[PDB]
């Protein structure tokens, strides 16, 4: 019967329309994709073949007595409400433009909302494709994959430190090149000493070695504490799914575990599962609740309901998940994210002109991931991105700074019209 039923659109919040249905003079109606290809894992489907997804999917119910027994009465009554979503159309062109060539995702958020302004897995499909046989494409690089999130998780683990009053940027570090840790092993990059040196010049420069000592003298409980309050454990997303992303039970972890668990990989061996394992939309909140002074948003994108005549039915209203570091902690961490890209290993996200902060990792899966996540501007945050490119076979070292900070240029522009 519902075939006859029209079912509601799909909007941008500037007004393009990614989805339709169109009646047929059977008296059935056609669901149409305009702009096909544009976030097509937001928008979503319903296939038979390849299952539902996106808007949709989790929105279904809503673009979805005597009549109900007369077919010919469904096309009269009641029509399917429509969706305006955050995404703007624009923001999302950028970010799929930056993705050309690459797998991976990027997430452009507000970060006093969660509201997500574009949102991008890459490689994508058209909804014409899915009329015909593919496998990667359909996955969603942005809620549904997990990743090791390497270095980018040390925002995490220096929040914490700072958090929990337990350590300071302008405090020292030895940060050589090897050092042992819980009977095994960690190491900087390239093996490189660094001598002793402040823990936010550890933190613009990616110390492993560094970083590990304070994960250290944080404590599985504190560690995994801070990841699920910035939303660990949590299925972001007030409207739309995102696989939670995953930390150990704390006391099944080990020193060494931990140890490497600080600088965002993932090594251990016990029931619960080896962390972390992050989204690059549970990156993206992570950035926003550092961007926002310390409070998380429960990400969102579904801006209103409007009824078929086009009155607005209702509207989504921003929610926080806690607030999982103070303020001053939070102003301290953004510094420490300025230096990544100022001085440390995010200079190919600066854009000149503009003040970007952020924080960049580099994940061996003989290949290896590049991620960045950052705000701008530095003073007065109004964008958050979060981005991974996936080497596959490529060295992508620097990848993500370098999209991520493109990616906030054109976005800050946008913004600005
Ligand atoms: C976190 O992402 C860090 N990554 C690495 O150190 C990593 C390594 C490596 C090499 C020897 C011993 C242990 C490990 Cl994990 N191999 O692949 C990567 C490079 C640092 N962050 C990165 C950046 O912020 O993207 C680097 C490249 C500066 S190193």
């Amino acid at each position: 019967k519902s075939a006859y039923v029209q079912r509601g659109a799909i909007i941008t919040s500037d007004g393009v329309t990614l989805a339709e249905s169109v009646k047929q003079d059977d008296g059935t109606y056609v669901r149409n994709y305009p702009h096909d290809g544009m976030a097509s894992h937001t928008v979503g489907y319903i296939s038979t073949q390849y299952g539902t997804a996106g808007i949709e999917s989790s929105m279904n119910e809503t673009l979805t007595d005597w009549r109900s027994a007369l077919y010919s009465m469904a096309g009269i009554n009641t029509t399917g409400s429509s969706v305006v979503l955050t995404i703007n159309s624009q923001m999302q062109a950028v970010a799929e433009a930056a993705l050309q060539g690459y797998s991976g995702s990027i997430v452009v958020m507000d970060p006093s909302t969660g509201a997500v302004l574009a949102k991008a897995s890459s490689p994508s499909y058209t909804h014409a494709e899915l009329g015909t046989i593919i496998e990667s494409q359909l996955v969603d690089r942005t809620t549904q994959a997990l990743y090791s999130p390497g270095s980018s998780f040390k925002t995490v683990t220096l929040a914490a430190g700072i958090d929990t009053h337990k350590t300071t940027l302008d405090t020292t570090y030895s940060a050589p090149g090897t050092m042992e840790i819980g009977g095994g092993t960690i190491h900087n990059y390239a093996n490189e000493d660094m001598g002793t040196i402040p823990l936010r010049e550890a933190f613009a420069r990616s110390s492993n070695t560094a970083l590990a000592q304070l994960g250290v003298a944080l404590g599985a409980d504190n560690l995994v504490s801070y990841a699920r309050a910035f939303g660990y454990g949590t299925a972001l997303g007030q409207d739309f799914s995102t696989t939670p992303s995953l930390m150990p039970n704390p006391a099944e972890m080990t020193t060494w575990e931990l140890a490497w668990a600080s600088c965002g990989l993932p090594v251990g061996e016990h029931a619960s599962p080896a962390g972390p394992q992050t989204t690059v939309m549970q990156n993206a909140v992570i950035a926003a609740a550092i961007a926002n002074g310390g409070v998380v948003m429960n990400p969102y994108i579904v801006d209103r309901v409007l009824s078929p005549e086009g009155a607005v039915v209702s509207t989504t209203s921003p929610k926080s998940l806690g607030q999982a570091v103070s303020a001053d902690t939070a102003a301290q961490v953004r510094e420490a994210m300025l230096g990544v890209v100022e001085s440390g290993t995010g200079m190919g996200a600066r854009v000149p002109g503009v003040k970007i902060a952020g924080k960049t990792g580099t994940a061996d899966v003989g290949n290896f991931n590049s991620f960045f996540i950052g705000f701008a501007p530095y003073d007065h945050p109004t964008l958050v991105v979060s981005v991974v490119i996936e080497g596959n076979g490529e060295n992508v070292l620097g990848y993500g700074a370098q999209v991520g900070g493109r990616v906030l240029a054109q976005c800050l522009n946008i913004q600005a019209l």
